[PDB]
């Protein structure tokens, strides 16, 4: 069984900050790798930030490096995404998804490998406006 829930998205002013939560059930996050994904109306998905089976290393987009920060909690079974220095262009619905990293072959140092997620989710709405 696999289920996930995105939370913590809302309205915020430009120059503000936000804190998202990707909670999970039926599986334990320690054995998986989790990524956060944007979606605007009719647009493709942006890979924002991600965390592997090893909590000591993480991925980030060049548009968010130095203002976004990801971390996980294996007692809460949740991945948290902090964001800061927010612009109107950051407005989107934020989704999350997992991959069975303690089971797949070697993950590259990138978010554009031929393997993909496609797990369950609901998304959480983020708007940046004064």
């Amino acid at each position: 069984q696999v289920q996930l829930q995105e939370s913590g998205g809302g309205l915020v002013q430009p120059g503000g900050s936000l804190r998202l939560s990707c909670a999970a059930s039926g599986f334990t996050l320690d054995y998986y790798a989790i990524g956060w994904f944007r979606q605007a109306p009719g647009k493709e998905r942006e890979g924002v930030s991600a965390i592997s089976s090893s909590g000591g290393s993480t991925n980030y987009a060049d548009s968010v490096k130095g203002r976004f920060t990801i971390s996980r909690d294996n007692a809460k079974n949740t991945v948290y995404l902090q964001m800061n220095s927010l612009k109107p262009e950051d407005t989107a619905v934020y989704y999350c998804a997992a991959v069975d990293d303690v089971g797949t072959t070697v993950q590259a140092m990138a978010v554009h490998e031929p393997y993909e997620y496609d797990y369950w989710g609901q998304g959480t709405q983020v708007t940046v406006s004064s």
